[PDB]
């Protein structure tokens, strides 16, 4: 059991260790620390990601999800491979204890972010290794005990089937064909596979009988047709520094919410992206205050699938992806990382996330003031899916083009 | 005798003057075909009168009344109606649009009608009525006029000294309506409307109060500002609820919701028009068929509901309006003809005027409402009341399920409570 056990009860330290030469109610000191650390990686990682993608391309990912994945291997990692892992993911800017049993506190942080009832948050993670080699039987245990499962041996394309089809089972169709038909080969050593997507309803719904057909202005200069939803009501909003508009739409339960961030018309979304930093992010989330504004927002489905390899290495995570430089004796009873794949899906509309249903919403007596605030997202804006009251960034993406 | 369990061949009511494809059947279980028919033809006056009322008000003003009550009252008056005065009565109140066996006994079935609508049931949903005739302490009224009146409407003839004390007696009437309306309806008859020439006054009352089948939780109620047309703003207590309710996104993008009271025999029907479309557009499209149509269609559903916690009142002379429709002879010291009321003591009487008043209340616990109609014979002949201009209004109905009888109907424009 992970939700409430205790480390003292299940000795689970790594083979190698590393040494780099506003407390909320009923919250574990560590789990909090570890969490703030992830939000400092998520923003940096998002920048590099953004920077490398065209300005019309949508984005979506669960940074928390990637952090966890790599946080595993940093269990059998050693030397330069361990240093780069540690330095990159910000794992080094946290206490010694939390860092040694990092993998554990992560599981602990999950049990909670998931104990968030109501709307369900499905995920599907596993490490697939080749049968040729033999793995530590304890690595496997601390894995099945903390990372949901054990590195599943494999081999060689009925493998792509095994994988993609393994995710099929868990994501029940939602996530499929995870890896392409050109990832495995005469060099298919070790591969990471992590996928996720969120399922939830809006605390305060939108009404289908109010969805017009507005125009959306894309990054190049053109414009296109989008399904613009509409709604009148109370919301946590705030005109932050330089105009940038921040708006928070919560899901039922009030412990998970979607923060939207729309820049002015003159300032490109790209400019806003180059300023994200934990401090500036929370701060915006502090100036929020309730009001009665209108809300316009296009529907959209977003399915991002990519290799973290090129992006991480471009960040300094090079040894892990090197046959002659790697160092993961912590799983073998050497070996190296071939490629790691991530996948997130996110669909939105009148009802919420992934939530498919037809409801009605009648409001009699409401008459807002002509001098009202309106949030018309007819242009590129960022999106967050944070958890409360922890402020954990679960998904963070960008909607550059909802049309099509 | 017992009207409620008697037939037209057991207590044949004799007045003084008698008169005279496409009637598409959608009648339910335990329902008499002519009772339904009357109600429908009642509802027909209900919608045609509303349009004339509204059409004479600023579109941001409230409107509330009991069309049922206004019909009962005049039906009670028809007893003594007799020639042209009688034809315009039967026509204006949409009585000439039904079968001969009904268009020749409107009282009997009306009685039956009241029997159904008023039979003491579901203690968690009160709905009563009271009728009363008010006559001059010095006159021999027609003996059979008094009888039919107490039989079919259960309306006794209480004598008051009009000739000398018109106000003392005015307060006696308004005080009566008051008791029958749990105190909600006061001073139905304005002032100086009753003078020393006044012969008879016919009054009718209706009262209601019922809990919501599915309450609202005061815990989730919040206050929000409301902006009127003049630019002024006031506070509102918006209620919220999530659950199973009969709904239907009728044409034009016009919603139509129903909220039932404990006993499922009576319910409220809210009608909100498209966020940015006319509401007058609908008011002029309103007809019994349209209501039935929309209501039969309503399919259950899971929806969220945001409606206020308000109160509203209307008071006004039916005169100007009923004449617009054709009720002329009755209001004329010369053409009027009501010879069945007085035996001796007073030369032909006319209707100086008629008044109505209504009250409606709503909240998490449920709803209450009341209404009265008063017809004064030979009194002072004269008018204007509260004229508050609001903003963004929606319609409201309170009906009796078994056969769609409109007990109350109107337009809420100022939820500001
Ligand atoms: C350089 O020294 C470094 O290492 C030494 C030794 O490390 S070793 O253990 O690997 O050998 C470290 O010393 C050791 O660490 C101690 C410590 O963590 O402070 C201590 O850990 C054990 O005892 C802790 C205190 O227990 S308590 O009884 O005093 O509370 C305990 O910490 C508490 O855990 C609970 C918990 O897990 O629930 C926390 O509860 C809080 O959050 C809950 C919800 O959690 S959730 O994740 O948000 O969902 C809420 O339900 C709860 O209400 C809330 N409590 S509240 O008061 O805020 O409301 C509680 O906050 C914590 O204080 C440790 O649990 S643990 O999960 O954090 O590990 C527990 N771990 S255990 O050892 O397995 O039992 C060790 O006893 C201690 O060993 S020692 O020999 O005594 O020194 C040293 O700290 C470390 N320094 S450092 O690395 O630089 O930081
Ligand atoms: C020119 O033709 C026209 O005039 C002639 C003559 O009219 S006259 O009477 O003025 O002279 C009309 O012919 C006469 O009318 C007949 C008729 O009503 O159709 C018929 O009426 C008598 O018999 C009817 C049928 O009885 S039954 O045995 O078949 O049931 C009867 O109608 C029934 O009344 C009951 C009732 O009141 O209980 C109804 O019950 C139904 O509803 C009840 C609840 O009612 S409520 O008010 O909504 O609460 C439920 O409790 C009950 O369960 C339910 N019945 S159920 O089966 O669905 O469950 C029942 O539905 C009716 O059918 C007459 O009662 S009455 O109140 O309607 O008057 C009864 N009246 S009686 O004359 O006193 O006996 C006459 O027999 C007939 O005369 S005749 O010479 O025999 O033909 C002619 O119809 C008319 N044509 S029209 O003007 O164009 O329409
Ligand atoms: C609308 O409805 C109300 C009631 O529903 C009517 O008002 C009632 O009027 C009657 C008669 O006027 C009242 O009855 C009187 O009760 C007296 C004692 O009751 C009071 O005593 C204490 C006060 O602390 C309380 O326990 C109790 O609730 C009452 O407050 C009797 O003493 C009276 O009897 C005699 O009085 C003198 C005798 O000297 C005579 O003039 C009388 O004829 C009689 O012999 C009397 O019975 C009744 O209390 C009133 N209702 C209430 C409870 O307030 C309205 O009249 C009606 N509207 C109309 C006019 O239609
Ligand atoms: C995915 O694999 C799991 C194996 O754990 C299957 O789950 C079982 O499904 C059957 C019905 O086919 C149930 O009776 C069992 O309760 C499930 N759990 C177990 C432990 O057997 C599942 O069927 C596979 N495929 C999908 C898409 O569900
Ligand atoms: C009171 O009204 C009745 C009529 O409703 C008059 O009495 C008779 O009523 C029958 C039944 O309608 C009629 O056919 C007769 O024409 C009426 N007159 C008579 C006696 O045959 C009665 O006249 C009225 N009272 C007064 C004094 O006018
Ligand atoms: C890497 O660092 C470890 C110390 O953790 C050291 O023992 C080892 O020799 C170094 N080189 C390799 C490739 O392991
Ligand atoms: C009024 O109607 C009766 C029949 O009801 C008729 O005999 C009488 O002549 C009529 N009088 C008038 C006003 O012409």
């Amino acid at each position: 059991d992970i939700c409430t056990a205790k480390p003292r009860d299940i000795p689970m330290n790594p083979m190698c260790i590393y040494r780099s030469p506003k407390i909320p109610e009923a919250t574990n000191r560590r789990v909090w620390e570890l969490s703030k650390a992830n939000s400092r990686f998520a923003t940096t990682f998002y920048q590099h990601l953004a920077d490398s993608k065209n300005d019309n391309d949508n984005i979506f990912l669960s940074p928390l999800s990637i952090s966890t994945a790599f946080a595993m291997t940093k269990l059998g990692a050693c030397n330069d491979t361990l240093q780069q892992l540690m330095e990159v993911f910000k794992f080094d800017t946290i206490s010694e204890k939390t860092s040694d049993q990092i993998h554990f506190f992560f599981a602990k942080l999950n049990c909670r972010l998931y104990r968030k009832a109501s709307s369900k948050l499905v995920s599907a993670n596993r490490l697939f290794g080749d049968k040729s080699l033999t793995f530590n039987e304890t690595y496997q245990d601390i894995s099945e005990l903390v990372y949901g499962a054990k590195l599943q041996p494999l081999d060689a394309e009925q493998s792509r089937a095994a994988i993609n089809k393994w995710v099929s089972n868990k994501t029940e169709g939602r996530i499929t064909d995870v890896i392409p038909s050109e990832a495995i080969n005469e060099l298919t050593v070790l591969v990471l596979v992590n996928t996720i997507y969120f399922k939830g309803l809006w605390k305060s719904k939108f009404s289908p009988e109010n969805t017009r057909k507005e125009l959306f202005y894309k990054a190049d200069g053109e414009s296109c047709s989008a399904s613009m939803m509409y709604q009148e009501g109370k919301f946590r909003y705030r005109r932050v520094a330089e105009g940038t508009q921040v708006l928070e739409l919560p899901f039922k339960g009030d412990d998970i919410t979607m923060v939207l961030i729309l820049p002015k018309p003159e300032k490109s979304l790209a400019k806003v992206e180059k300023e994200l930093t934990p401090e500036v992010l929370q701060e915006w989330l502090d100036e929020l205050e309730e009001m009665m504004l209108v809300v316009h927002m296009p529907r959209f489905r977003i399915e991002d699938g990519f290799s973290l390899k090129e992006q991480l290495q471009d960040m300094g995570l090079v040894d892990l992806f090197s046959p002659e430089k790697s160092k993961l004796p912590g799983i073998v009873a050497d070996l190296y990382v071939s490629d790691a794949f991530h996948k997130a899906f996110l669909e939105v509309n009148e009802e919420g996330s992934e939530a498919a249903a037809s409801t009605a919403v009648v409001i009699a007596g409401r008459s807002l003031n002509p001098n009202r605030v309106t949030f018309k997202a007819n242009r590129p804006f960022l999106v967050f899916i944070r958890e409360v009251p922890l402020n954990t960034i679960i998904f963070m993406g960008r909607v550059a083009n909802p049309c099509v």
